[PDB]
């Protein structure tokens, strides 16, 4: 059960765009913080129409269950505003935003070791979720949030978090799942009830492809029908431009869900690259 935030303490400043049946804003939350200090905290606001009751309930149940598992690589949600005809998730505002946009804005002038570090951090988050048997179901590079850039002087690496899960693919329209190929795995295209921890291993592979491809979207040239044929003919993605993780990508994007490796195994594989 999330902390309730009053509409009166939320200021909406910028309209940023949309997610899946959500509207996204930058704003400020007025709050009493540590030592009783009054703060105006920057927040990322995700707004759902309460008339889409099934979507809203799925969205907030997913955010709540994940926010019960505090972890350094899982986004902080401050709470929720049951805000009239809308329900609003109040999330921390991450300074550098989504990783796919970041990589594009930096023109993929990012070395493989940076990419490896981000993959290790995501894998650490996913291992924690796996140990907690919590399915995320929407792993993608847009949901990797960059808290801090690398600092070459100190040797500090970039630092990421994984965003909230959003509406479950067990509730979303089939057309949305197909648009989300190749993040949504083939078994969930066949039947969304096949959602399983194995789903996240597949999507982790697709996410690593995105990271290695500078924020390109795999299969962007394919409409939904060509994306179905992609899975029918059992194709794999092409090796990304930075090919060091291509084997891992393909091992995670296994058409047999039960064969996808555990996140402990994935981490050991990541740790073994470059001796
Ligand atoms: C330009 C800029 C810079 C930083 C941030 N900060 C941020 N903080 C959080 N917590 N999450 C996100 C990304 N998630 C996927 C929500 C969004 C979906 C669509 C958009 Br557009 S933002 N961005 C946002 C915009």
């Amino acid at each position: 059960v999330f902390h309730k935030i009053r509409n009166e303490d939320l200021i909406f400043n910028e309209s940023l765009g949309q997610g899946t049946f959500t509207k996204i804003f930058k704003g400020v939350r007025r709050e009493v913080g540590d030592y009783g200090q009054l703060h105006e905290t920057e927040v990322l606001l995700k707004v759902l129409d309460k008339a889409h009751r099934n979507y809203s309930e799925s969205f907030f149940e997913a955010a709540s269950m994940m926010s019960k598992l505090s972890h350094k690589h899982l986004v902080l949600n401050y709470g929720v505003c049951f805000c009239g005809d809308e329900n609003i998730l109040v999330q921390e505002f991450v300074k550098f935003g989504s990783l796919d946009t970041y990589l594009k804005k930096n023109k993929n002038c990012i070395n493989i070791l940076w990419k490896l570090e981000v993959a290790k951090q995501l894998a650490a988050a996913m291992h924690f979720l796996e140990e907690n048997t919590l399915i995320h179901g929407n792993v993608c590079a847009k949901n990797i949030l960059l808290i801090r850039e690398e600092d070459r002087k100190t040797g500090n690496p970039p630092f990421i978090k994984l965003s909230d899960p959003g509406i479950s693919i067990t509730v979303l329209p089939k057309d949305i799942l197909q648009e989300r190929i190749p993040w949504v795995p083939p078994e969930c295209i066949e039947n969304p009830k096949n959602l399983n921890l194995a789903t996240d291993k597949w999507s982790f592979g697709t996410t690593l492809w995105e990271i290695c491809s500078g924020g390109d979207k795999p299969l962007s040239a394919l409409d939904s029908q060509r994306k179905l044929q992609f899975y029918e003919d059992r194709h794999q993605l092409p090796a990304p431009k930075a090919a060091e993780l291509a084997n891992l990508i393909n091992n995670c994007m296994d058409y047999e869900p039960d064969h996808r490796p555990s996140f402990r195994a994935i981490i050991r594989d990541l740790n073994s690259l470059f001796t």
